[PDB]
């Protein structure tokens, strides 16, 4: 997270830390007692861990629940070339224990676009600068959704890649506020509602006005696949 | 086809006429002795026919081969809302008999974009005016690929819908030349190479400069699915 601040410990109890390996992290949302929604580009191995109720990565906390993946369900329409449908459901070996510290983030009922100018938040343990590594504590930043047509601009992504109807852009006109490396999978919250999944930006330019972070929209199509994959 | 002309009978022997029902037709390409590639939005029923070696729809011709569908393989990533991946493979009950009149159109080796300004052709039995019904004989028109960024313009599709990296636009700056209703599925040929599949335009505005026809690009991703579905 670029230009955010350290969250009140455990004030975002749906946040999942994904320890992928030694060099890599990701985030995600707990969407059911045994389901984590994250991004498809986040590659797990057999040693990977899903950590619930975390604030600090390193510090030992009584609140933490270390979970294991039973099965990966990457979205079958994920296109690594367009970045389209960058979604993945992780089924856990056991159910999380819900409490004050570990909660379920609810899916939106309707898969609406988010209207430009809306204020949104994203939390994560990723880079806080375009250098170095992850943040030891969970941080959060507030961002504005940027009009899709501006996002596809010559002064923005400029069709490399195309920012389509199942993505939103969010940041600031002036820059300084963004997700970054290691925030992939993190839920985009907009006016209290789960709305997107952190996907990509410009390499080593988190927070550059040219490259507002791109979030996969929880649209009708993506919701259908989520609901189907869980229930049944 | 808008602003085209009647083809020399049987000079495009890979062309498939799809008789979907009484009110509807489509086109397609014969890509193997028992495989037709068309568009996913083209709905067949049990009475539907795939006609090979046709020139006229009505007239009885010794060249015609009336084929039947064993199984439909609509592209699993087809999105009816974005029009994305509008592709469908039809497996035939028997093999076509290849001759002078019925041939296989070869897939491109590399799934490249088509560069703006390239001249392309599309053939079909669809509307020749923004009214009335199909053409009794196969026609063909030549069109130019329109730059993707112009296609997404305020004076064009204007993000309703987005014209993405797995679509090309083709028509003319002045209008008058286009595919139309009933041409869906027809192969887009560019400098001798099979390049796209006729998908959509603006309703009752075939040939309007605002809405150049949109073709699904035979990109790497789509080729992989085609090859996989056939061989195995
Ligand atoms: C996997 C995630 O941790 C990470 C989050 C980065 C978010 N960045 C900003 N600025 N908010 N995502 C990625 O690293 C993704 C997946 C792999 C590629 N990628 C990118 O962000 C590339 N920079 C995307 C790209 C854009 C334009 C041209 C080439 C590549
Ligand atoms: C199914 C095909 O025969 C047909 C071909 C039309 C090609 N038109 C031009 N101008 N070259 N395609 C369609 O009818 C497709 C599938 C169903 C919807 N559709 C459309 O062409 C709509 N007009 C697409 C559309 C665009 C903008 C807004 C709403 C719908």
């Amino acid at each position: 997270i670029i230009g955010g601040n350290e969250v009140t410990p455990h004030s975002r109890p749906y946040m999942v830390l994904l320890s992928l390996d030694r060099k890599t992290i990701c985030a995600g949302a707990l969407i059911a007692k045994d389901w984590v929604l994250t991004a498809a580009h986040c590659n797990l191995n057999k040693r990977s861990q899903v950590i619930l109720g975390a604030h600090s990565i390193t510090r030992e906390e009584p609140t933490k629940q270390i979970m294991l993946v039973k099965k990966e369900f990457p979205y079958p329409c994920y296109d690594p070339a367009t970045r389209e449908g960058d979604l993945k459901l992780l089924q856990l070996t056991e159910k999380a224990k819900i409490n004050k510290y570990v909660t379920i983030l609810h899916l939106p009922k309707k898969g609406d676009d988010v209207k430009p100018g809306t204020m949104c938040q994203v939390a994560g343990w990723g880079r806080t600068h375009n250098s170095a590594s992850w943040s030891d504590t969970l941080r959060e930043v507030e961002i504005t959704i940027i009009d899709r047509k501006v996002c596809n601009d010559r002064n923005h992504y400029n069709f490399n890649p195309v920012i389509g109807m199942n993505m939103v852009c969010a940041g600031s006109l002036r820059g300084g506020r963004d997700s970054c490396n290691g925030d992939s999978g993190s839920p985009l919250l907009c006016e209290g509602v789960f709305r997107g999944v952190t996907s990509f930006g410009l390499e080593n330019k988190c927070g550059d006005p040219r490259g507002p972070g791109v979030y996969i929209l929880l649209s009708k199509k993506h919701l259908n696949w989520i609901i189907m994959t869980i229930k049944g």
